[PDB]
């Protein structure tokens, strides 16, 4: 249960995720998982709960990320940290990409 | 032992890291620890062991990666899986940004 040591963006493929998102599960093993997500603007990511801890990356774009209901407008540079089991999305204010990232791994990605 | 919801890059500190290294601790807890890491050309991170899973991601520039041994140049777009207490390392072949994820956190980048 784990991935190859270099995962290249020309060797993996995106996985159309909803309506302007597409992702490519990068580098990950059972306690860490890396995932690349190319938001369209306009495009949601809908609120969810999950046990993992999630650790998110803007690499580009801008987003209007909410968790437990708080606020914020965040760009390229910043990053969002999601504890276990809090509410959590967002909405893509200009054409970017995030890197989310996991603890433990996203099961349901792979499987 | 965890940061604030929002990290935004304009409030948090940049640390030297090494010579043409510099980085900002960005969302973690215990388990999971993602980390920003500004490289210049020509710097070197230098090779490392440690029992934390990592996985990594090139937001930009181009850097040679070593993995136990296997070497393999990556660009943006691009990911890198290194197992615990694999050896790795990196030099910068073009000035770029590298996201460092961790599980568990790396406690030495905090205290
Ligand atoms: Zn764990
Ligand atoms: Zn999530
Ligand atoms: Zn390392």
């Amino acid at each position: 249960t784990c991935s190859k040591v270099f995962l290249l963006e020309n060797e993996i493929s995106w996985e159309q995720v909803g309506e302007g998102i597409q992702r490519q599960i990068l580098g990950y093993d059972g306690q860490l998982m890396l995932v690349k997500v190319k938001f369209q603007k306009g495009a949601i990511g809908n609120a969810h709960e999950h046990f993992h801890s999630q650790s998110t990356y803007v690499v580009s774009g801008v987003f209007e990320f909410h968790v437990n209901g708080e606020k914020k407008i965040v760009k390229a540079g910043d990053g969002i940290y999601m504890e276990p089991d809090v509410l959590h999305g967002c909405t893509c204010l200009e054409a970017g990409i995030l890197i989310d990232t996991f603890s433990p791994m996203r099961e349901d990605f792979i499987n």
